[PDB]
């Protein structure tokens, strides 16, 4: 194939290429990685994505082994490490602890201060005269608090900035040198080699503490393994939450009549949270799986070792699954969205994510009149990030 991937759609306007692919006859389409030249397959239709992501012979772990074709310009790991940290934790027998640190018990522990913080932040903005920046003044402190209090432990401001910077530098398709990307993973790993044990020991019930204290049959977790967990929690939790919350705010500010309904009918907020997860695009790339044997999906042969990608954004905008997919329609009763993926790799951060998204939507819904202070086309976007994010969101009442 000569069609290079990704499609350079760094703003909320999805590349028209996704619709062209969806409308093609084949359910799986060949592309080539811009960053590596590797051949890849790409799925954009909901019905095919379901079959792929629910078939465990298309392996997520195997899409990382050395030699695997990939979309990313560099491997998403510090050199010399395993980089399969979620598998390593599950292998060590910690699914129990992961459920306790990320599941409904964690939401019950944290939802109180998350909603308090969202309201405090929004209230401070409501008290200002003039304009403010919802990215710097709302999303950054809320997402930083989520990561510190629920995942990593008490971070200094400088530590928070280092991790934010490593995530933004390493999780990119372009904009920096390959060497700079690899070094961002190395810097993050070296940080947690030195400090993860200390962070696991700070006050709170954050996940890194729960992992460090848990019983493991093969003897407690080592320094390298705790450091691998740290890097995982940054890459999985920080740029996703910050990018999504920024994008969701832009969606809410562009749909005032939706917000006025939520203001009038607070019980409708959960439905709007689910529609944001469908409608708001986050990743500029795709989830990936490697065929572990010769496989055939909807009639296309995939050879052992080939990698198949699913664009969650394309699937969430598939008109065969959603009527009027490019309309923001809370309470549309269609199928489940793909914002958190599908099947056995469904985002385990989904409970905490929904908590922070719900808190954000309610903070907005309680205060009608919030609007962009510039036109949407004047919003400036970070170009090349895996997780789309605006540079600023100028806003006002
Ligand atoms: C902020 C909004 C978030 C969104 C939209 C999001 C989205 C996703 C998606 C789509 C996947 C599936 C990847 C795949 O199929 O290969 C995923 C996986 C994952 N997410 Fe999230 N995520 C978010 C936040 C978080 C948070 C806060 C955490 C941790 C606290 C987290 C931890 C993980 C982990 C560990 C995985 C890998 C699971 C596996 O491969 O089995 N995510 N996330
Ligand atoms: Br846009
Ligand atoms: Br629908
Ligand atoms: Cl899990
Ligand atoms: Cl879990
Ligand atoms: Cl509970
Ligand atoms: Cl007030
Ligand atoms: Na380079």
């Amino acid at each position: 194939s000569t069609l290079t991937y990704p499609f350079h759609d760094w703003s909320q306007e999805l590349s028209p290429r996704y619709a062209q692919l969806r409308a093609s006859d084949a359910p799986v389409c060949p592309v080539v990685s811009e960053g590596t030249g590797d051949p890849l397959w790409l799925v954009t239709r909901y019905a095919t994505a379901v079959k792929l992501l629910e078939d465990s012979r298309f392996s997520s772990e195997a899409a990382q082994a050395s030699g695997a074709p990939r979309q990313e310009p560099v491997e998403l790991r510090a050199p010399g490490t395993r980089g399969d940290a979620i598998a390593m934790l599950r292998e060590a027998g910690l699914r129990s602890v992961l459920a306790d640190g990320l599941g409904p018990r964690a939401v019950r522990r944290h939802q109180g201060w998350i909603n308090d913080l969202a309201e405090t932040l929004m209230s401070e903005l409501a008290s200002r005269e003039g304009t403010f920046d919802l990215a710097a003044d709302f999303v950054e402190p809320l997402s930083s608090a989520l990561v510190s209090r629920t995942l990593l432990g008490e971070l200094s401001a400088d530590e928070r900035d280092l991790l934010a910077h490593c995530a933004d530098t390493g999780l990119r398709f372009c904009g920096v040198t390959h060497e700079e990307q690899v070094h961002a993973f190395t810097q993050m790993h070296e940080f947690f080699l030195e400090h993860a044990r200390r962070l696991a020991g700070t006050p709170g019930e954050h996940l890194l503490k729960l992992i460090a204290e848990a019983p493991v049959d093969q003897g407690p977790l080592s320094d390298e393994a705790l450091a691998e967990a740290g890097s995982l929690l940054v890459v999985a939790g920080f740029p996703t939450s910050s990018g999504f919350l920024c994008g969701a705010l832009l969606t809410l500010l562009r749909h005032p009549d939706a917000v006025q309904e939520l203001h009038a009918h607070p019980e409708r907020v959960p439905s709007a949270v689910e529609e944001l997860l469908r409608y708001t695009p986050l990743s500029t790339g795709s989830v990936k799986r490697m065929a572990t044997e010769d496989l055939e999906i909807d009639g296309v042969r995939i050879k052992a070792g080939e990698v198949v990608m699913v664009s969650l954004e394309a699937v969430n905008h598939d008109p065969d699954a959603f009527e009027d997919p490019d309309v923001f329609r809370p309470g549309r009763e269609g199928p489940m969205h793909f914002g958190f993926g599908r099947g056995r790799h469904f985002c385990p951060g989904n409970r905490l994510a929904r908590c922070v998204i719900e808190a954000t939507v309610r903070a907005v819904a309680r205060r009608p009149g919030l609007r962009l202070a510039v036109a949407p086309e004047e919003i400036s976007w970070h170009e090349g990030l895996f997780f789309r994010r605006p540079r600023a969101i100028p806003a006002t009442w």
